[PDB]
This record gives C-alpha cells, sequence and structure tokens, in this order.
C-alpha cells in the first residue's frame, strides 16, 4: 500500500504558528554590527507566511532569557489542531550558535524543544527553521558577511533552511533586505500555495546563486558569491495549498 | 524567462561516472572494526546506478594516496558529454573526515575537486555524494554505529546525502547491508527512472525512519532510531528518465 506521492496531512483546522526572532542591534560588549534592513525581511516574511495561513509572531532584539522563555512557551503549548511549525532567525551566528541581543544560543537546544518526545502535538508534522545568520564583519548599500553558521540537520520531520553555505557570502541591502529573504519571499508570493516546499527552496537556491557579483560598486565585494542550501529530514511531500475556511472557526 | 519547473539538462550522450569507494577492513593501528555487509551495499548500488545509465567504477579498501589519485584522475578527465556525477563512500567517518584503509581524508578536499572552478566539464551539472559512514563502535547480525560524519553542504549543484544525522544511529546487517543503502537501492529500482531525485531521497527518509528498533536481539541496540538526511545546493529538478540508446554510442 506504499505511496511514493505521500503528502503531509495539511487539513488541520489552522496552519500553525510562524515565530520570527528579528535582531537589528546587539549588546555593546559583543562588538557585532547593526543589521540595517532586517526589518524589511521581518515585514516581507510576516506578509508571505500570513498569506499561507500562519499565525505570525514577531519578536525584536530579545535577550537570551526572553527568547528561550518565548520559544519554550510555544514548544509546550498544544499544536494538535495545527499542520506544521515555522521558526525564523534573522541575526548573526557562529558554528551551531545564533545570537540573541546579549549572548549566543546553541541552535540544537532551540530545535530540540520541538523533537517528537518533547512536543507531542507536532510529531509527524513538518517543523521548519529558516536561518539568515552569518558573521558580523567588524542610501541602499549591499553589506556582505562570511558564512559562519553550520548547515545543521535536526530530527525527523524537520527542514533546516540556510541563507548561505560554507565558503560563500550572505548579502543584505540596507533598505530592501537580505538576498535570500527577498527571493524566498518572492517565491512564496508566486508559488507558495501550489509548489512542494523543497521544489520552492530549490528555486530560491537558483535565484540567489544567479545574482551576479562581478560588477559590484565596492571592489572588495567582487567574486563573493552566495549559494544557500536546505538540510531535509522530511518524510513526505510538503504543500501549503489554500485552506477550506468557508463556514469554519480557524481562530 | 524564469521557469518554476526547470530541470537539469539530462540529454547528454552518456549519464556519467558513479564512483564507489567501498571499505570493509582497516589498517590494524586505526582500531576500527570490519564492516561486514558493505559488499552487499556496493553490489546493490552497482546494479541500481548501472540500470540508470551510470558507468559505475568500484574501488575496495584503497589507502589515502591510491584513493586521492583515483578521485583526482576522475576530476581532471572530461565529463562534457555527461549529465552528472555520483560519488559514494562506504566507510567509517569522524566530523569532516572519511576513512580510507590507513588514514582519514577531509571530505571538503574530495568535493573540492569537482567545484565549478576545478572541474569545468561539470559546471551547472548535478554532483551527487552519498555517504554511509559512522563511528566504528568496536549469520545475519545487525551492527549499530553512532552518527559521526557532519551533514555538510558542498557548493552550487551539489547534493550531499547522509545515512544518518547528529544524535541518531546507523544500522548495517552483515548479509543484507546498510538500512540506508537497502532502502535507497529499493527506491532506485522502483522509482529511479520516474521521480525527481530529492522526492526519492524523501521516500528513503520515510523508509529508514519507520524501521522499528523496539525488539532487537541486542538489548543495548533498543531505542537507537535512524534518521537519514540530505543537504541540497541543487538549483533545478533532477530526473534520471531512461536515455534513448537505439543506435547510439554511450561508452
Ligand atoms: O551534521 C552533524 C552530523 C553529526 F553526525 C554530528 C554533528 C553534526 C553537526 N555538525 C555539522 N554539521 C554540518 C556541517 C558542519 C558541522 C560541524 N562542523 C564542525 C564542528 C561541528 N559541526
Ligand atoms: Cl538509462
Amino acid at each position: 500500500m506504499f505511496d511514493p506521492a505521500e503528502k503531509y496531512k495539511m487539513d488541520h483546522r489552522r496552519r500553525g504558528i510562524a515565530l520570527i526572532f528579528n535582531h537589528e542591534r546587539f549588546f555593546w560588549h559583543l562588538t557585532l554590527p547593526e543589521r540595517r534592513g532586517t526589518c524589511a525581511d521581518r515585514d516581507n516574511l510576516t506578509r508571505r507566511f500570513s498569506d499561507l495561513g500562519f499565525e505570525v509572531k514577531c519578536f525584536n532584539d530579545l535577550k537570551a532569557e526572553e527568547l528561550l522563555l518565548k520559544i519554550h512557551e510555544v514548544s509546550t503549548v498544544s499544536h494538535a489542531d495545527a499542520d506544521c511549525f515555522v521558526c525564523v532567525f534573522l541575526s548573526h551566528g557562529e558554528g551551531n550558535h545564533i545570537y540573541a541581543y546579549d549572548a549566543k544560543i546553541e541552535i540544537q537546544t532551540l530545535t530540540g524543544l520541538f523533537k517528537g518526545d518533547k512536543c507531542h502535538s507536532l510529531v509527524g508534522k513538518p517543523k521548519i527553521f529558516i536561518i539568515q545568520a552569518a558573521r558580523g564583519n567588524q542610501t541602499n548599500i549591499t553589506e556582505v558577511d562570511a558564512a559562519s553558521v553550520y548547515t545543521l540537520p535536526a530530527g525527523a520531520d524537520f527542514l533546516m533552511c540556510y541563507s548561505v553555505a560554507e565558503g560563500y557570502y550572505s548579502h543584505r541591502e540596507t533598505v530592501n533586505g537580505s538576498w535570500y529573504i527577498q527571493d524566498l519571499c518572492e517565491m512564496l508570493g508566486k508559488y507558495g500555495s501550489s509548489l512542494e516546499f523543497t521544489e520552492l527552496l530549490t528555486l530560491v537556491n537558483r535565484k540567489v546563486s544567479q545574482r551576479r557579483v562581478d560588477f559590484c560598486k565596492d571592489p572588495s565585494a567582487i567574486g563573493k558569491k552566495q549559494v544557500p542550501c536546505f538540510a531535509s529530514m522530511l518524510t513526505k511531500k510538503l504543500h501549503f495549498f489554500p485552506k477550506s475556511n468557508e463556514n469554519l472557526y480557524f481562530q
């Protein structure tokens, strides 16, 4: 009875929650530069995930304590009537660490809260982490950062999506926002509601990798290409088809 | 002329090379156990990749010099008349290392040889690595290894495929071979010639993650689940549709 075109069950009452931790400025003593244009990324994401049925919850420049509280809160609430869970980090990072305002947090400890045992209402549901994070360098300019965050996998039914891979560079425009996020959001607009999600992330790889870096205004920025990637532990096709809401309570 | 359904051009004269480095025994002083059943994996892969058009080239228990010579030989030959490239490692590993007979080799230097820069004939063509490699723990017995090899990316148009992710366990049967290779090879047999390759890898993720580990002949092997993963830096849909070989030279 085995089906090679098996899809994730996406006919629950509500889509689910999409967390966005949005980090613009950092504690003085971390010496990490401003991320001017992250707020465009946050707004763009907030719109595209809204249009796909997500309850979007944005958080700006949380300290480590505040951030762990808010995520663990979400991890221990019930997602029984939800299709999936999405968690976005827009910040700096190093290795297996994302930066809150004041200190680094081990990514595995954030993903671990949503692993089958610890969050039962999400077992066998897709759990999607999108990570725009690289290393701080130390009107619309393009600022460029060296890939620093490891392209980590997680557990069954996770999809880890990374702006940039080892040996490549993450770009952010100070008004329009991150290359990766612009292209993710553009692909969500056009094909979010129809395409399989990894089919879509593959378009984002193309879009981003095709952005030319030969005739940059800054000479140093030349030849600093950006290739994103995703690490999939998904077990089925993932679609975000419009939800049948006609005469239904979805709040 | 952006196309959401764009597929890698797979209409070259030949499919390409599939390298299989198969490692059963190791130099005494490494203190690594034999990998009984890796020869089933090597024969199963040889058959499935043959049946998809690949010129399959197997190498057994090469030392680091021999292995580097053979992979450098293949990387500087012309693949201009080829759709793609497949390289498989069946060995032990640690971090970003795979084990040859006598020493560990950095995986970045192997994947580095086929990067657009260094292997022009393969630029914009899929380069596919498959890695059955865990920590050597030390009739048909099921031996279980701890995940050890990093699920790292490898640059534009690379697909890195891993038997097991951080904090899960890799299984090998001494006669039937590795769970991951069995399930991969089953899905290649049935759907290799029709399905997009990442859809296929998603079926392998389901098949392996569903294998029960609750009533094992070893008590200590109980609860040691296996979740594979793949890191995709591909920019298009990858298909291995049968090639039209009627009155055509494909050698
Ligand atoms: O992916 C994994 C698989 C495992 F079995 C165990 C641990 C990890 C996570 N580590 C990494 N993953 C991807 C790229 C680099 C690293 C990396 N690089 C250096 C140090 C630590 N991690
Ligand atoms: Cl064929």
